[PDB]
């Protein structure tokens, strides 16, 4: 139908506008310490501790799928990222400190990015 396909262009400029946001939130990781998944190999119970791991990486593959309907869903994969962190690592390590800054700063960045969603709809 017509309606499917106006439908998918919206879902298609959605996330055009969701990539330029993850470049923007990603840019204030200067460190690249929430760019790639929490290594099981690595930290080996990690799971037992968090139980929906996330990163910059994985929120990539989703929405080069199309797979964010609404900047809700996005936002709720970048506050994981965020909120993970802030639990597995105590307040004076880098990591945590790391996800402290990147909240603070990606803050501003969300702000503006809702008001483009509902302003182009």
């Amino acid at each position: 139908s017509m309606e499917q396909v106006a439908m998918e262009l919206r879902l298609t400029e959605l996330t055009r506008l969701l990539r330029s946001v993850l470049d923007q939130l990603q840019d204030k990781d200067p460190a690249r310490i929430f760019a790639q998944p929490v290594s099981l190999k690595e930290v080996p119970d990690y799971l037992d501790h968090i139980k929906h791991p996330m990163d910059f990486a994985t929120m990539r593959k989703r929405l080069e799928a199309q797979g964010y309907k609404n900047l809700h869903e996005f936002e709720e994969d970048f506050d994981l990222i965020i909120d993970n962190c802030m639990k597995y690592n105590a307040r004076d390590t880098v990591f945590y400190r790391a996800a402290v800054r990147l909240r603070d700063q990606g803050g501003v960045v969300l702000r503006q990015a809702r008001r483009e969603v509902d302003s182009i709809g």
